[PDB]
C-alpha cells in the first residue's frame, strides 16, 4: 500500500503464506476451523521470528570473529512493548506481511492488537532502554542489553468509581515467541553468608545460591541486517534447595521470588530487600557472562579494551564492588590494577535530582546479604576520600559530603556517590540537567574531576515513534524527500523548504485529521465513550507525579469550564483534555490526582451547557501500545513540570516528531527542542529554574497567589465545598491542603501565565494553516530528537567505539 | 538395523535429516559448531513430533464427526516416562530415525539418554495409567487421560554414606517438547465459600478461584494412526487475586502450588489439605471440560452413553459429588434422576486392601473446603443407608460398618465407600484382590449390589515393555512368528512350539546375556561399580515398602554370605543381588531397610573370601528409565510380597515378557502367571493367604522361627550386634526390634521356603538349556498380562465400547 513499508514480492508473499500455514498446523497445532484471532498472531509471530534467525546466528558469529570492543547496557528496565510491527518495520517485512494476511482473508492490523506490551518498565528510564537497544543494532554496536526477567511487568491500570486498581500484567500466560530460553548458560549467583579473612586473601563462604536462567530476546537494527541480544535473567532455585519434603519443595519459591514482579515506582527509592535482591542477581549474573565472554578471546589489562559497562542510574551500581570482588578475590588483581580496570570499564548515567528517587541503602541491610560488597565499598570509600583530602586540604565538610557512608541514624551507602567514584564517564540526560548536577548535587565531585562530566541528551527512535505509530507521516515525509531520514532523522530539516507548500501544508493536516478519526473510532469501540474529532486534541501523558503538574494541567481545565459557565453563549475553540498515566500504588497523592481528573470528567462532560466545546478523558492503562496510538493524534503536547524537576523527558520528543505543538516549561529537553525549533514555534511559559531558585530563597506561600487571583480562588473553592464531590463533600482537602500549605512543586507560581499561554495556544488552533506551518517547523527541527544521535553520541565520548551504517550480508 | 523397527526410506531419511536441520536452525537457534548433544535430542524431538501432529488433528476431528462414547480415566498419577522412542516405535519411525541421525554423524540412542523421564507418578497405579493410555490409543478408543501437569514428579533419589537423600526433580527445566499449552480453555476452580438456600435451590458463594490450564501431550496407538491425549491441568491465579501490592503478587504462589508437586507416598494416605486441593483441582477442572465437550453433539439422560469416568482409586473420587452439583445445583435436574446419571456415568477401580492407603478425609477439612460436597455427601450416606436399613432391616451394625461416614474422635468421609454407592462397577486388579474385596473390605456393599463388583487383572504395554526396551528378543521372536504380536499378545503362545527347536533356545539365551553385557557396562560408565556378567542377575525392584519384603532378600542374601564364609571353598552359583526403589521421605522404616542393603553390599562386596560369588547393589534413582535397562538383563524377578498385600503388581508381568523366572508368593497376579505358565515353570514358595489367616487366628510369634532356625538366629545376632554397622552397633535395633515383636507381614514366617526355593533357582541355573526352556514357557505364555488384554475387557465389561484394530486414514 504505502511505499516506507517495502515491497510485497510474489515470491516472498507466497513462502509468507505457506510458513504460516506450517506454523499454524505444527507450531500451534490448531486448523483453520478452530482457529481463534490469538492463534493467527502467533502463527504470523512464528513466521516473522523465522526471518530473524539467521541474521541472529550471523551477527553473534561476526562478532565471535572480528572481536569487537563489547558494550554491555544494564538496566533493571526495558520498557519493549510490542515485537511484531518492529521486527517487520526492520527486516522491510511489513507490506509482504500485510499482502500474505490480506490473501489468508485476515486483517494484519487487528492480529498486532493481539500481541501484549512486555512492560518490564515504569516509563521514561526503562522505554530509553529499549530506544537504546534499537539505536544501537541500526548502528552496527555489538551491544547486549542485561535485565531482569520479571514475570508479572508494570500493572494493568483499571478505573472503578474513577479510582486506580491495579492488576497483575500476567504478559507470559500465553507465551512469549520472541524470547528463546538457555537454560545451559545458567550461573550461579550467592547471597548472605560470611566473610573469612585467609593468607591467600578474603572468602565470601556458607552464602545461598540461586541460579539465574539467561532469556534471549532479538534486537534486530533498521534493515542493516543486524540482530543484537536482549538477554534478561529467571530466578531458579538449585534442586537441593530446602533439601519435610513437601514444604522445602514448596519453599523453592521464595528464592525464584527474585524475578517475580518489577517494582512499579517512577522516580521514587522505596529501601526494601527484594529490589536489592533483584539488583545483585541481575549484575552478579551479568559480570559472570561478561567475564565468560572476555576470555574466550590471565591479562585484564585488555578488559576496558573489550568491554564497556553502562548502568541506566545506580540501580546496577553493585556491579562495581563486584567486578572489584571478582577481579581482587577470584582473579587475584592487587587493588590498584583491579581499580583502574573497574572505573575505565564503568560509566554512569543519572536520570534524575529528585532527593526521594536517589538509592540510599542501609548498611544493616549490605552487611546482612553482601558482606563482602560492603567490606569493599568501605575500602572504595577510604580510598576516594584520601584523595579529597588530598586535593582540598582541611576541607573536612567536603569529606562528610563526598563520603559514599552517609552517617544518622541508619547508616546508608549513597549508590550514586559509588558510581561517580568508580566510573571514568557520568552523564546526565540533557544539557541543563547536566549543568543542574555540576552546580548543585555532584558540585564536589565535578571539582574533583571535572573531566568525568558529560551530556548525552535523550532521543527516541524515529523507527518505533515515526514510521511505526504514524505510517501516513511517515508516507508523506518520503513522497518529498526519500526515505534516508528513517536512520538519519537530520535529514528531516530538509522539510523547512515545504513550509509555504500547499499541498504539504494539507497533507500534514490531513494526516493529523486521519490519526484524530482512528482514535476517537479507538475510544468509542474499546471504551465506549463519544469524542468531538474536531476539537484540539490536548494530551498530558506519562507517569503520574506532582513533579509533572497534572494538578496544573486540572486547573487549566476548571478554568475553561468556569469561564464557559459564566459566558455560556460565546465562542471558545473546543477541546478534548486527555490525561493518562499510573500512579504508583503506595503513591496517596498521584491516586488522589487521578481521581480528581475522573471527578472533573464526570462535571464536565455531562454539563449540556458545555455540549462539545470542552470534554476531560481519564486515558485507562497508559503504556507503549498506548502511546503509539494516542501521540500521532495530539494537537497539542503538556510538558509542564516544574523548571529543574524532568531531568529530560522523552514523551516530549515523541509528540514533536508526531505533528504537536509543545506547550512547556524551560525544563529538561523541552530547552534544546525549543531551540531546535525556535522559541517563537513553542508555546514556553513559567518560572525557569533561576526563577524557582529566587521563589526558595524568599520562601513559597501560595496563599498569595489565591488572595491575588479570584480565578484561582473560584477553583479551590469549588474544590474544597464539594462542587467536585458532592457525595463526599471533604474528598479533595488533601489536595487542596498541599496545594495551599506543602505545595513542593509550586503549582500556583505557573497558574496565570499557563492559562495565558494556553490563550495563545487556541488562538493559533483557530488559524488552521499557520497551526500546520508551525507543526512543519517542529516536525522539521526533532532529528536532535533521534536516539541515533544519542547513541552515536555514548559510542564516540564513552565506550570508544565507531557507530557504522554498514548492512552485515544477508 | 533390526526388522521389528520398520523401514528406512531414502525418501524418509533424506526428510527427517531436512527437518531435524531446520528445527536446529529455526526452533532451537544452534548451529552446528555450538549445539550441545541437549540441542540434538531437542532437534530430533522436534522432528517426531511433528509426525504426530497430522494424525492427532485427524483423530480429535474423526471424534468430532463420529461422536462415539468418550472415555475419561482420571487419575492423580501418569508415570509416562520418555516419550521419543515410544513415539518412533509407534509410528514406525524408529530405523529410519535411527539412520538419519547415523548419516548426521550423531549416534540416537546417546540422544534417547538426555530426555527427563515424565515422573508424575509413585510406581505401579502411575505406570498401569500410562500403560493403559497407550492400550486405549492401540485399541481406537475415543479416550481421554486427565490428571495434574505437577512441576515436580516424584523426587530423584541420591544415596549419600548408604541413606536416601531427595532432590527435587525439576523435569520442566528445559522444557517439554511433547507438551502444547491450551491457555483458552482455562477453566475456574473454586474452593471454601459457604452454602446460601434459596427458593431456586442450594447455591455454592463466596469462593475462592483458583484457575486450571490444560496441556495436552499426544498418545499414539501402535501404527494404527490414532493419537489420543493426555491433559494436565496446571493452577494459575486470577490477575485481581489478592487485589500491599507487591506481597499480592508474591501471594499467587499459594493458589499455584496446587500442581506444584507430587505427593511421593505409595500405599499410604497422608491427609493433608493440598492433596485434597490437588483432588478437587483435577475433579472440577475435568468435569467442566467433559460437559462443555457433551453439550457440543439440555438431555443428561443420554450423559451415560456418550460418557464413561474411570476413578484411578479413590483420589478423584470427588468426580461423584462433583457431578452430582453440576447436575442438581448448575442444571437443575431432580436428585434421582443426577444420581441415576452419575452412578451409571462412573466406576470405580480399587488397588489396595491395606488399610493405612485407604483414604478416609476428615469432615472437618471438607467442611471449610468443599461445604456443598459435604452436604451432597451426607445426602448420599442417608439414601444409601435408608437402602441397607431396607434390604437388612433391623442390621445395626451392617447400617454403621457401610456409612461413608466414620464415627470416632474426628469423624472422616470413607472415599472408597463413596465410590461404591456411586459407581455401576467396582473392580480389582487382580482375580485374588477382587475376590479379597468381596470375602473382606466390600463384603458387606458385595451382598447388597452383587452385579457391581467386577476382575480386571492388570497388564502391561508389550510395546514399551517389550519392543522398546528389548529389541533383540523383540526380533528373535518376530524372526518365527512375524510382527502381530506386538498388538495382539496372545499370539506369544506359538512360541511353546519351540521349546525344544535348538536355534531358538540359543537366541534366547544370547539375547539375555547380550542384555546383561549392556547394563552391567551402564553400571560401570554410569555408577563406577564392578560386576560378573556370567553371575546369575537377581533383582528387586518396585517401591520400598515393608508389605513388599525387600527384608526377607535381606535375610536370603545375609544366609548366603554365612554359608560361603562357614566353607569358603565349596562352589554356589555366583549371583548378583540388585535391589532397588524409592522410600517416601517420611517412611522411617523405608529408609532404614535401604540403609540395611547398603550395609549388607559395604560387607559382602569387599570381603576378599567371597570374590564375585556375591554382590550385592542397591540400584540408585529407580525409575521407568532405568526399569527399561534393568528388566530386560533379569534373571530372576523377585515377588515376595505377603500373600494377601501385593493387590496386582506390575513389575512382575514386565519380567515374564522378558525372559527372567520368577521367585514369588501366591499374592495378587503373580497366582495367573504361574497359572498361564504352569506352576512347574514357576518358584512358588511360602504361605498362601489361607496359611496367613490361620497365623493370624492364633497369633504370630517371630520368637518361636529364631528359636529354631539357627540360620536365623545367626543373621539376627550380626544386625544387633554391628556386625553390618561396626561405627554404630545399635543403628538397625529398629529392624530387629520390629521383625521380633511387630512384623505385620510375618518376613520369618517364610524365611525357610524362601531360602530352600532360592536353592532350587541355583539348580536350574547350573542347567543353563533347562534354565532357557523355562524361560522360554514363561514368555511364551505372557500374552495374558497384556494392557490390551486389560482395556478389551473394562471396554466391553465396564465402558461399553467395542475395541478395533483398524487404522485410521494418515
Ligand atoms: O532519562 C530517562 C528518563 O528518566 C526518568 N527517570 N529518572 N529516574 C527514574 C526512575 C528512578 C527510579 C525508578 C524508576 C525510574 N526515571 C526521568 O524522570 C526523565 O526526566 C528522563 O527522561
Ligand atoms: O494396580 C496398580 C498397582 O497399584 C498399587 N497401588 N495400590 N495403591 C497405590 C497407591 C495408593 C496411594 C497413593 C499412591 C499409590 N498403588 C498396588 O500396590 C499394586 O499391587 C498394583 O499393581
Ligand atoms: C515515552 C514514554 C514515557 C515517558 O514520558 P515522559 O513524558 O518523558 O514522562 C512513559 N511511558 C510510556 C509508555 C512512554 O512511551
Ligand atoms: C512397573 C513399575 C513399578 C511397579 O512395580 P511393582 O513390582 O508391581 O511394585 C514401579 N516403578 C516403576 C518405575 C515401574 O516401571
Amino acid at each position: 500500500q504505502i511505499s516506507v513499508r517495502g515491497l510485497a514480492g510474489v515470491e516472498n508473499v507466497t513462502e509468507l503464506k505457506k510458513n504460516f500455514n506450517r506454523h499454524l498446523h505444527f507450531t500451534l497445532v490448531k486448523d483453520r476451523n478452530v482457529a481463534t484471532p490469538r492463534d493467527y498472531y502467533f502463527a504470523l509471530a512464528h513466521t516473522v521470528r523465522d526471518h530473524l534467525v539467521g541474521r541472529w546466528i550471523r551477527t553473534q558469529q561476526h562478532y565471535y570473529e572480528k572481536d569487537p570492543k563489547r558494550i554491555y547496557y544494564l538496566s533493571l528496565e526495558f520498557y519493549m512493548g510490542r515485537t511484531l510491527q518492529n521486527t517487520m518495520v526492520n527486516l522491510a517485512l511489513e507490506n509482504a506481511c500485510d499482502e500474505a494476511t490480506y490473501q489468508l482473508g485476515l486483517d494484519m492490523e487487528e492480529l498486532e492488537e493481539i500481541e501484549e506490551d512486555a512492560g518490564l518498565g515504569n516509563g521514561g528510564l526503562g522505554r530509553l532502554a529499549a530506544c537504546f537497544l534499537d539505536s544501537m543494532a541500526t548502528l552496527g554496536l555489538a551491544a547486549y542489553g542485561y535485565g531482569i526477567r520479571y514475570e508479572f511487568g508494570i500493572f494493568n491500570q483499571k478505573i472503578c468509581g474513577g479510582w486506580q486498581m491495579e492488576e497483575a500484567d500476567d504478559w507470559l500466560r500465553y507465551g512469549n515467541p520472541w524470547e528463546k530460553a538457555r537454560p545451559e548458560f545458567t550461573l550461579p549467583v550467592h547471597f548472605y553468608g560470611r566473610v573469612e579473612h585467609t593468607s591467600q586473601g578474603a572468602k565470601w563462604v556458607d552464602t545461598q545460591v540461586v541460579l539465574a536462567m539467561p532469556y534471549d530476546t532479538p534486537v534486530p537494527g533498521y534493515r542493516n541486517n543486524v540482530v543484537n541480544t536482549m538477554r534478561l535473567w529467571s530466578a531458579k532455585a538449585p534442586n537441593d534447595f530446602n533439601l519435610g519434603y513437601i514444604q522445602a519443595v514448596l519453599d523453592r519459591n521464595l528464592a525464584e521470588n527474585i524475578s517475580r514482579v518489577l517494582y512499579p515506582n517512577d522516580n521514587f527509592f522505596e529501601g526494601k530487600e527484594l529490589r536489592l535482591k533483584q539488583e545483585y542477581f541481575v549484575v552478579a549474573a551479568t559480570l559472570q557472562d561478561i567475564i565468560r565472554r572476555f576470555k574466550s578471546s590471565t591479562n585484564f589489562d585488555a578488559f576496558p579494551d573489550k568491554v564497556a559497562i553502562q548502568l541506566n542510574d545506580t540501580h546496577p551500581s553493585l556491579a562495581i564492588p563486584e567486578l572489584m570482588r571478582v577481579l581482587v578475590d577470584l582473579e587475584r588483581l592487587d587493588w590498584d590494577k583491579a581499580w583502574e580496570v573497574t572505573v575505565k570499564t564503568c560509566a554512569y548515567t543519572n536520570h534524575t535530582v529528585l532527593p526521594e528517587a536517589l538509592e540510599r541503602w542501609p548498611v544493616h541491610l549490605l552487611e546482612t546479604l553482601l558482606p563482602r560488597h560492603l567490606q569493599i565499598i568501605y575500602e572504595i570509600n577510604q580510598r576516594f576520600l584520601n584523595r579529597v583530602a588530598a586535593a582540598f586540604p582541611g576541607d573536612v565538610d567536603r569529606l562528610r559530603r563526598m563520603s559514599l557512608v552517609e552517617e544518622g541514624a541508619v547508616k546508608r551507602i549513597n549508590m550514586a556517590h559509588l558510581c561517580i567514584a568508580g566510573s571514568h564517564a557520568v552523564n546526565g540526560v540533557a544539557r541543563i540537567h547536566s549543568e543542574i548536577l555540576k552546580k548543585t548535587i555532584f558540585k564536589d565531585f565535578y571539582e574533583l574531576e571535572p573531566h568525568k562530566f558529560q551530556n548525552k541528551t535523550n532521543g527516541i527512535t524515529p523507527r518505533r515513534w515515526l514510521v511505526l505509530c504514524n505510517p501516513g507521516l511517515a508516507e508523506i515525509i518520503a513522497e518529498r524527500i526519500g526515505e534516508e531520514y528513517i536512520s538519519d532523522l537530520d535529514q528531516l530539516r530538509k522539510l523547512l523548504s515545504y513550509v509555504d507548500d500547499e499541498a504539504f501544508i494539507r497533507d500534514v493536516a490531513k494526516v493529523k485529521q486521519e490519526n484524530k478519526l482512528k482514535f476517537a473510532a479507538y475510544l468509542e469501540r474499546e471504551y465506549k465513550v463519544h469524542i468531538n474529532p474536531n476539537s484540539l486534541f490536548d494530551v498530558q501523558v506519562k507517569r503520574i507525579h506532582e513533579y509533572k503538574r497534572q494538578l496544573l494541567n486540572c486547573l487549566h481545565v476548571i478554568t475553561l469550564y468556569n469561564r464557559i459557565k459564566k459566558e455560556p453563549n460565546k465562542f471558545v475553540v473546543p477541546r478534548t483534555v486527555m490525561i493518562g498515566g499510573k500512579a504508583a500504588p503506595g503513591y496517596h497523592m498521584a491516586k488522589m490526582i487521578i481521581k480528581l481528573i475522573t471527578a472533573i470528567g464526570d462535571v464536565v462532560n455531562h454539563d449540556p451547557v458545555v455540549g462539545d466545546r470542552l470534554r476531560v478523558i481519564f486515558l485507562e492503562n497508559y503504556r507503549v501500545s498506548l502511546a503509539e496510538k494516542v501521540i500521532p493524534a495530539a494537537d497539542l503536547s503538556e510538558q509542564i513540570s516544574t523548571a529543574g524537576t524532568e531531568a529530560s523527558g522523552t514523551g516530549n520528543m515523541k509528540f514533536m516528531l508526531n505533528g504537536a505543538l509543545t506547550i512547556g516549561t524551560m525544563d529538561g529537553a523541552n530547552v534544546e527542542m525549543a531551540e531546535e525549533a525556535g522559541e517563537e514555534n513553542f508555546f514556553i511559559f513559567g518560572m525557569r529554574v533561576e526563577d524557582v531558585d529566587r521563589l526558595d530563597q524568599r520562601g513559597y506561600n501560595a496563599q498569595e497567589y489565591y488572595d491575588r487571583i479570584p480565578e484561582l480562588r473560584q477553583i479551590i473553592e469549588q474544590l474544597s465545598s464539594g462542587f467536585f464531590s458532592p457525595k463526599q463533600p471533604d474528598l479533595f482537602k488533601d489536595i487542596v491542603n498541599m496545594l495551599m500549605h506543602h505545595d513542593r512543586f509550586k503549582v500556583f507560581a505557573d497558574y496565570e501565565e499557563y492559562v495565558k499561554c494556553q490563550e495563545r495556544v487556541s488562538a493559533l488552533y483557530k488559524n488552521p494553516r499557520e497551526w500546520t506551518r508551525m507543526v512543519i517547523r517542529n516536525i522539521a527541527t526533532s532529528g536532535k530528537f533521534s536516539s541515533d544521535r544519542t547513541i552515536a553520541q555514548y559510542a564516540r565520548e564513552i565506550w570508544g567505539v565507531e557507530p557504522s551504517r554498514q548492512r552485515l550480508p544477508a
